[PDB]
């Protein structure tokens, strides 16, 4: 865990994982024995469902394995549908009221989610043209996981986030604006959540971020430009909310989450 204090983030300690004992080197979504409640961010898709491949595929696999371990019938198709319907409705309310943490008690009708939230810092398809970025970009959700689907059966791994990153082929104008909107949403949701009663009890105290839009949403875009877009976004979000939480950046071979912020440094 490479810890570096960043002056442009107002003297905040940011973590940067190196490679791991994997063929891919990816950081694990959640730790086996964490000291903090770490909410990992799902690199979501336009369909707003949990599944598919990449990092979105990991979340599904992890949730389902833990579900089957606790002898809860949960298939990939059920998780995809149940998560899409929820995040579809929460998106509707979030867009009705930008900059406000909407909510539904998913626990009443869910084997997976105890409680689900959403937050939209900027209405999709206003500041940018979604024809360039894809739809529902910037949207962000926060789910509290029921104990039976909680990674490694650990009470602290009971929070996740889900966001949709801009497609790389978007204009630098549209891309950077979508990326900051995306980051404001993540930090905003956690900020606003920690102010809720559930936040007092189960406060998020760190955020595990992948390099958003650096996988299948990269297209023809260069990883440097993404490191910039990410660096600028974090600066604004930190300046916006002045958050107490700790940012953690997962590992990918190019290490551009760090290089970009070093440029911002
Ligand atoms: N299993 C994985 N675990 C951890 N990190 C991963 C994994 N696979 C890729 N990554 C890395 O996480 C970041 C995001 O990965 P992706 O989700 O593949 O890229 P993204 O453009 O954000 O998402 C595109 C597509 O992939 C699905 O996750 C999702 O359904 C979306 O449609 C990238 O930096 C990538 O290196």
């Amino acid at each position: 865990p490479l810890t570096l204090r960043f002056t442009c983030l107002g003297d905040r300690n940011v973590i940067f994982f190196g490679p791991s004992g994997r063929q891919d080197g990816f950081t694990p979504l959640y730790d086996p024995s964490p000291s903090k409640r770490v909410a990992t961010v799902d690199a979501g898709t336009y369909g707003l469902f949990i599944g598919g491949v990449g990092m979105n595929g990991e979340f599904a696999d992890t949730i389902i394995e833990e579900a089957r371990r606790n002898r809860i019938p949960l298939t990939a198709t059920e998780l995809s549908a149940e998560s899409q319907e929820i995040q579809e409705r929460l998106l509707h309310d979030a867009e009705r009221q930008p900059g406000t943490l909407v909510e539904i008690d998913s626990g009443r009708f869910s084997r997976v989610f105890a409680r689900s939230f959403a937050y939209v810092a900027i209405v999709p398809n206003t500041v940018w043209d979604e024809s360039e970025t894809g739809k529902n970009v910037g949207a962000t959700f926060l789910h509290i996981l029921k104990p039976e689907v909680t990674p490694h059966g650990n009470e602290m791994n009971d929070v996740m986030l889900y966001t949709v990153a801009p497609f790389g082929n978007a204009s630098d104008s549209a891309y950077n604006m979508a990326y900051k909107a995306t980051m404001l949403g993540i930090v905003g949701a956690v900020s606003e959540y920690n102010k809720t009663p559930w936040g007092e009890v189960k406060p998020v105290e760190a955020i595990r971020l992948p390099l958003l839009g650096a996988g299948h949403f990269r297209g023809r875009r260069g990883l440097h430009s993404i490191g910039r877009a990410n660096a600028v976004a974090v600066e604004a979000a930190i300046t916006r909310f002045d958050p107490r939480v700790e940012l953690q950046f997962m590992y990918e071979p190019s290490d551009t989450a760090l290089r970009g912020l070093m440029e911002s440094e």
